[PDB]
């Protein structure tokens, strides 16, 4: 009796199972009610209930079981978490919590929490005794995520240029800058096709934040990992709670030294959303910007960090440039002194539908040489040095012609010398 | 005995008629008048009478039926929704509703409804059980919707020109960018009567807020499809009424599988009336733009999405540029970077008296290859590969000599080779 695999069952076989059950008419009735109808008729029997989710302690200091599959929004079927076990087990807002539920009882909305059985997907044990988030030792990027697929596929050949760009590794904080209708979807989805085929145990996270649904539900069918997406059509309150559960979940995680990933593409709609979520302080900058909004972001971008001890946290984020708004242009540059990596793709080149559409003159990385080799190091800055002479448009179809003719970089790298 | 039977009857027959009942002189009378006192004479006598409309729920819990012949403006015609019935029905607002009414008695002002025969124009049993709008799956653009005549018309031209450009499909949500004095009309004109050519069985609906009267008494006349319009005469509190009704519509038609067609004409002139109906908050951005003035156009625009269960909603909105006024720069941009489709129309082009001025070398659309087949995306690529060099004016004139020579693109497709 677990509470996402009813939620993953169909609604006909949940329709099925009610009429066997000998309940009221499920046809007219929604799935979460008849989940919870089921889950109070199998507890009258004396059977135990379970459940999952992340937490979400409230200010009062009473909390919830937020779940993956509804964005982290308020559902009727949210576990209660009484603030005497948070007091006990020390509980903080993003432990995954897995325990025995009871359905609530006469006068109660949610389900209650008995017995907490697995902390974090780990023992109990392990989690009381860890150390803070707060105080682990930052490090530059170490270890080396390759995008390189190495199939030989034609779209492979975004990932080869994204490689001898801007490399990326364990804990980087870098910034995808490109103006509207460049193509940072398709860039998107295939740094998320590549992550999950080269490196499948790192946990991807993807935030779309006020974007349009077929998009999510596009990206959701799409990758191979967790989409939490949050539309336009819901206030910047809920953008705002969204993103403090992925952030404080990404911490919990690397806490137990996980290697998170997270690809934001809504820095600027973030921002944006702090902007409008903070109250009125009479003192407006240039361009629309409070002068105590663009914090909350701030500190969610800085956020990422390798670790020493174990684990990383990789944040990757899309600003939105030329947009015709100031606020967004006071925005993305307040942030350029930010991502320790800037990969800027030019509109000029997306026009003539030469995909991709990277300026490859602007882009680079920061201590690259911890990532690559001496030879690749030396290579990467004969092939910068050839290509900066030459215009971006021809810059990038010389190097779309000459990654053409082979399947790997290095081949290229051997012939061009 | 229908309410909008005795709308479109004329002045002189309902006089007459008035004056074969025996009432009072109805030729120093409104034809509102009218028609409410035949139906007071007609309904003594023991006959029923039946009326349609459009629901809006007010905020204390009733509606009225508003009429589309008076762009939903209030009227003392309107038929009175009981709050019961809507508790009853589940009516919200936008929700087609049809039934016998009655005259109001002693003491009442509004016509009140007895008992509904069709809901949305299908039985309200298939009404009862359906799924919201905001649980639809969205998805990209799946069916084309090509707007070439094929008669061979002089004003083909511009639709062969805006296929070769930026094709449409079903859910397409995109804008047309184009500065004053350039021929907005006149493309919208021909733009809707393609639509009604190559098309009929969709929705069309065409928005015109804050217009001139002679303008929309000319589109209303022109089009062959529903107009509902709001001159400038009329404050924001109108438009905003009128957008959301219009909205609410098309969402209602939406979750009953139809294909909506918006085609907006003053998504600057929309933003500007929500800015003006906002409370001031004390925060003012860069052009006199609120921090939360905007959100509701953002939704307006957002609502267009292909469904999969069925049915679309396509908004082509019509952006203005270079007003002279700071605030469209940042209203009608801020736009730029939601829409997915930018057909840009040049000045210097509209100069000149070459028309249609399109900007070929901005215009474009994404994901274009769900929509043409292989080798009609191949001579798109290689059409615009060979137009990108030459300038603008000199692409038109090249454009509109080649066009001319024969009746369909595949001809020019061919003979370009
Ligand atoms: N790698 C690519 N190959 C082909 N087309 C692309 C590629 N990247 C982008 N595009 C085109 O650009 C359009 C918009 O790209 P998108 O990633 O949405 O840009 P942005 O996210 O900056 O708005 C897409 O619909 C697609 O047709
Ligand atoms: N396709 C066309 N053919 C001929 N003249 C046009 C065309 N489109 C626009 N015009 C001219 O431009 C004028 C204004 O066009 P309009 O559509 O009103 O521009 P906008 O809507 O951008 O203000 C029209 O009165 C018309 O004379
Ligand atoms: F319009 Be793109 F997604 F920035
Ligand atoms: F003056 Be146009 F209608 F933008
Ligand atoms: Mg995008
Ligand atoms: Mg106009």
């Amino acid at each position: 009796m677990n509470l996402t695999e009813l939620k993953n069952t169909p609604v006909s076989e949940l329709i099925t199972l009610g009429e066997n059950m000998g309940l009221e008419n499920l046809a007219r009735m929604r799935k979460q009610d008849i989940i919870f109808a089921i889950l109070k008729q199998h507890a009258k029997s004396g059977e135990d209930i379970f459940g999952d989710g992340v937490l979400e302690i409230l200010q009062d200091g009473f909390g919830f079981l937020r779940s993956a599959d509804s964005s982290y929004l308020a559902g009727p079927d949210d576990i209660y978490v009484s603030p005497s076990q948070i007091r006990r087990f020390n509980l903080r807002t993003g432990d995954t919590i897995s325990g025995k539920i009871r359905p609530p009882k006469e006068g109660e909305r949610y389900f209650a929490l008995l017995k907490v059985n697995e902390v974090n997907f780990d023992k109990p044990e392990n989690a009381r005794n860890k150390i803070l988030f707060e105080n682990l030792t930052p490090l530059h990027a170490n270890s080396r995520l390759r995008m390189e697929r190495g199939n030989g596929s034609t779209e492979d050949l975004t990932a080869r240029v994204l490689d001898l760009a801007s490399p990326i590794g364990r804990g980087q904080r870098g910034l995808i800058v490109a103006p509207p209708k460049a193509g940072k979807t398709m860039l998107l989805q295939n740094i998320a096709q590549s992550i999950a085929y080269n490196h499948p145990d790192c946990v991807l996270m993807v935030l779309l934040i006020d974007e349009r649904p077929e998009e999510v539900t596009e990206m959701q069918r799409l990758v191979k990992g967790e989409v939490v997406a949050s539309t336009f059509d819901e206030p910047a309150s809920r953008h705002v709670q969204v993103a403090e559960m992925v952030i404080e979940k990404a911490k919990r995680l690397v806490e137990h030294k996980k290697d998170v990933i997270i690809l934001l593409d809504s820095i600027t709609r973030l921002a944006r959303a702090y902007n409008t979520v903070v109250p009125a302080s009479g003192k407006v900058l240039t361009g629309g910007v409070d002068a105590n909004a663009l914090h909350r972001p701030k500190r969610f971008f800085g956020a990422a960090r390798n670790v020493e001890e174990g684990g990383s946290l990789t944040i990757i984020a899309t600003a939105l440039i030329d947009t015709g708004s100031k606020m967004d242009e006071v925005i993305y540059e307040e942030f350029k002194g930010t991502g320790n990596m800037e990969l800027h793709l030019s509109r000029k080149i997306a026009e003539k539908r030469v995909f991709p559409a990277i300026d490859y003159n602007r882009s680079g990385t920061r201590k690259e040489e911890l990532l690559t080799t001496q030879e690749e190091l030396q290579k990467m800055w004969i092939l910068r040095k050839i290509i900066h002479p030459m215009g971006e448009i021809d810059a990038m179809e010389f190097l779309i012609n000459k990654l053409a003719m082979t399947k790997t970089n290095d081949d290229f790298f051997e012939m061009m010398k």
